């Protein structure tokens, strides 16, 4: 009960009345926050049988309460509800009747508009799909089968809360974002969510057409809260949809859905003032196909009749219609040359949208000439870019977006370094509209460090093709330059923009950012810079949630940024427990990046902490990937690290006595790679760690036994080259035969016993031998 005495101190001063000041009652806060996240019996007191959460409940509904405070007990609450017992408990708790408690945890999002909130209310309901199938992304946990069919009337009712949400015009747009990044993220079992046939059911459903509704919105027009942000939420969880639909006949399902909601529209494509809104969300509607399934939407641009349908609402004398037109055509222009077979005839048409005057249309007609790029549309952005109080974020989007489709020359990217106000307006507009531009912002970095063609695999064959004048290389692209442009970017601080635009789930950009992340981790001087700005927390939470290709590169560049650092300041606690698991699912061989060596480094540093830390590691079944790397003998940067991982890794008492045990052949690695003593770096390791398992007597019986020809090995380390291998070795020597009697009678009548008695008469062990000479 002092646990329950304890949770009694904290209650009263956040719920029952016991504050005279707001930052005490966030340090008992703070206290229970660090409290319930650091054991099991933290979430068992604080729950005090149920009596947590309508303490909470009346807390949010207070109109005069601070943010940070109500979110604070959020971050209590959602770590209470990871257990599968509580939140079960939890779920139904809100009403004797079932779905109506359903509707109360799902309408707990409504309470307020802040993204913080709701970014939190959002984890709530994350942790009840972690609850239900058991299942986790955060540790790629896959869910149960058995499980999921268990309970999965429960899950019914929260789809169709969900997709009353989206239709349900009393709800917010930050909100209603929200709803789609928990269909993005727990929905498909591509993305290891729910299994296979329920996302069947849903577009078996009229969810999917809900869907499309949404799609087909603005900020401008709307039926209800839509913002600029949600389309890119949207297109992304289509396209997640698509690459859900995994057989044929599904897909042939999906093509006949969506082509009945289209020639509706076009069935109310009329000339009349109602029929104008219904070719504007066809434009509303097709941007955001094109931002994501990129596949069907060209297969409906091939439709002959759109064209003049885009030249009506180009031609009409409302500016909405007319900008919505120019984001439309410049998002047609795409890597497949047939888009042309539309977009052949409208290339002088944004030609003269530019010419028109009004701002809103003109950043819009901006765009695009700056895809098919000429350094005046350079110096034409960045008229827009500079200035800052004057012009909207949502205006100041589309120049970044410009911008970056400017950045594949190369030629340009100096002109943009040359600038330090232009990266001032970066930081300002990243940390002004937030994860607003991700797509284009990622975009850019990824042209700085030249990280789309990052992958050189086509170099390989490149090069091959050089051995056989004609081609052109260029300089701009050369080592020293992205030196330069990478110091530049790091001196005005990329990393708070990233932290910034971190919110979202977009992987494609999502990628971009690793792929940048990694370049910038090259060199040593800023890196500790980087984890000082919070990169750490950015990299971790970007192999948890980016897409698969982009996590190889995402535990890289955390394997950069702790090679050589101090673990300690670089992370603290819960941040470093789930390290191990992304970069021990780094190691494969047979990959081969320069990320092992580093890979090791950072494992070695972070054993010297605690054990917590290592014992962690042995679960994540990392031995047999080290071995292997131990096992080798050409390379030299590998097997030292491993040797002196392992070296580390010792003091965990179990892996201690697992290699002590019986049915591993290790104890004849860990003496036979102090013979093979060619280098200094895994002798000095094997003579440690030798110093280390001496100590135990059944461990000195199984060397002599188990070992054939083994006094050749022991006078090799005796008449032995190096001093400090050797000396580390005679003393791991001489605690055998201070062990048993029968093993040092062994010694006498053996060969190496006129070479130790060779050497104490010169540092450290010879009174080592001294002592070993007492047992006769």
């Amino acid at each position: 009960t002092s646990l329950a005495n304890k949770v009694t101190d904290m209650e009263k001063l956040a719920f029952r009345g016991e504050a005279k000041d707001t930052e005490q009652k966030m340090t008992a806060l703070n206290n229970l926050l660090v409290l319930c996240r650091e054991s099991e019996s933290g979430a068992t007191g604080v729950w005090n049988q149920g009596a947590l959460v309508p303490f909470v409940l009346n807390l949010i509904n207070d109109a005069s309460e601070n943010e940070e405070v109500t979110v604070t007990a959020i971050r209590i609450l959602d770590e209470t509800i990871k257990n599968s017992v509580r939140c079960m408990k939890f779920l139904a708790m809100h009403d004797p009747d079932g779905p109506k408690s359903v509707r109360f945890v799902c309408r707990l999002m409504c309470k307020k508009s802040t993204k913080d909130f709701v970014d939190a209310t959002g984890i709530l309901v994350q942790r009840v799909f972690n609850a239900m199938a058991k299942m986790d992304r955060q540790k790629e946990m896959k869910p149960d089968p058995e499980v999921a069919e268990a309970n999965k009337i429960w899950i019914i009712r929260v789809l169709l809360e969900l997709q009353e949400m989206l239709q349900d015009p009393k709800v917010g747009a930050v909100q209603r974002e929200t709803c789609i990044d928990l269909f993005l993220k727990n929905l498909m079992h591509m993305d290891g969510g729910i299994p296979r046939g329920w996302s069947w059911k849903f577009v078996e459903e009229r969810g999917l057409l809900a869907l499309l509704d949404v799609a087909s919105q603005i900020p401008e027009l709307c039926e209800y809260p839509v913002s600029a942000e949600t389309r890119q939420h949207v297109a992304i969880c289509l396209q997640r949809l698509e690459e859900d639909m995994v057989f044929d006949t599904k897909r042939t399902i999906f093509k006949e859905k969506v082509d009945m909601f289209f020639n509706a529209l076009i069935s109310r494509c009329t000339n009349d003032d109602e029929g104008h809104k219904y070719r504007i969300k066809l434009s509303c509607f097709l941007i955001t196909m094109l931002q994501g399934p990129v596949d069907i939407g060209i297969n409906l641009i091939t439709n002959d009749q759109l064209t003049p349908i885009m030249l009506e609402m180009a031609a009409s004398q409302d500016h909405l219609m007319q900008g919505i037109a120019a984001e439309l055509i410049v998002a047609t222009v795409s890597k497949h040359e047939r888009a042309i077979n539309m977009l052949k005839v409208g290339i002088p048409v944004l030609r003269a949208l530019y010419d028109s005057e009004d701002p809103t249309v003109k950043v819009r007609a901006l765009v695009g000439l700056c895809k098919i790029g000429v350094i005046s549309l350079a110096k034409t952005c960045k008229k827009f870019l500079l200035e800052t109080e004057k012009y909207s974020v949502d205006i100041r989007r589309y120049a970044c977006e410009g911008l970056s489709y400017l950045s594949l020359d190369a030629d340009v990217k100096e002109w943009i370094v040359d600038d330090s106000l232009l990266l001032k307006a970066l930081v300002l507009l990243a940390k002004k509209a937030g994860a607003l531009c991700v797509y284009t912002l990622a975009t850019i970095y990824a042209n700085l460090s030249n990280a789309f063609e990052k992958p050189k695999v086509d170099e390989e064959m490149v090069k091959l093709a050089q051995f056989a004048h004609v081609p052109e290389t260029h300089p701009k692209d050369t080592e020293e330059y992205v030196e330069k442009r990478v110091r530049a970017l790091v001196e005005e601080g990329a990393v708070p923009a990233c932290v910034a635009v971190s919110k979202t789930e977009s992987k494609n950009a999502l990628e971009l950012i690793a792929r940048s992340l990694l370049a910038f981790a090259e060199y040593e001087d800023l890196r500790g810079r980087i984890i000082a700005e919070g990169g750490t927390v950015l990299c971790l939470r970007l192999t948890k949630e980016a897409s698969g290709e982009g996590k190889i590169k995402a535990g890289h560049a955390i394997a950069k940024l702790g090679a050589k650092a101090d673990p300690m300041i670089s992370f603290p606690g819960q941040r470093a427990y789930e390290v191990v698991k992304p970069l021990c699912d780094l190691l494969h061989p047979d990959v081969e990046g320069k990320a092992n060596y580093d890979s090791l480094l950072t494992l070695t540093n972070l054993a010297s902490v605690s054990d917590s830390i290592r014992g962690r590691i042995l679960k994540e079944k990392a031995i047999p990937k080290i071995e292997e790397f131990w096992f080798m003998t050409d390379h030299e940067h590998l097997r030292a690290a491993a040797a002196e991982l392992l070296l580390n890794l010792l003091f965990f008492e179990k892996f201690y006595e697992e290699t002590v045990a019986p049915g591993t052949d290790r104890l004849k690695l860990w003496v036979l790679y102090s013979a093979e003593v060619e280098e200094e770096r895994l002798s000095r390791a094997s003579a440690a760690g030798f110093a280390i398992l001496t100590e135990d007597e059944n461990a000195c019986a199984r060397i002599m036994d188990e070992i054939k020809s083994w006094p050749e090995v022991f006078k090799d380390i005796a008449m032995h080259e190096d001093a400090e291998t050797q000396r580390r070795g005679l003393m791991g020597i001489a605690n055998i035969m201070h062990s048993s009697n029968k093993l040092c009678s062994e010694i006498v009548s053996s060969e190496v016993f006129r070479v130790l008695v060779a050497v104490t008469k010169l540092x450290x062990x010879x009174x080592x031998x001294x002592x070993x000479x007492x047992x006769x």
